[PDB]
């Protein structure tokens, strides 16, 4: 099956946010659209983002990311709303 990328955090007003990944492609659904969203993307080695989204609240339901051309490293995922919410998760590009 897709591994679930467990993210942790706080996202007011069942966590809406799931993630998985399904080989090298990151899947983001969102249950309730209802905000304007940025979606960032941290290698641990060195903490340079690879990777930023300001998602409208519109689009917000469904993202993919390919990770394929990212290097082999461990990642940190931030999805952050605006006004508020903020939601960490990790995962691992082989």
């Amino acid at each position: 099956p897709v591994k679930d990328v467990e993210l942790d955090g706080r996202w007011d007003d069942n966590c809406p946010i799931t993630v998985f990944t399904d080989g090298y492609l990151l899947t983001l659904k969102n249950a309730s659209p209802d905000r304007d969203m940025t979606i960032r993307i941290t290698d641990m080695a060195k903490g340079g983002v690879v990777y930023e989204n300001d998602i409208p609240e519109v689009q917000s339901a469904y993202i993919t990311i390919s990770i394929a051309n990212f290097p082999a490293e461990e990642y940190k995922l931030e999805i952050t709303g605006t006004p508020s919410g903020h939601l960490t998760g990790y995962f691992t590009k082989e």
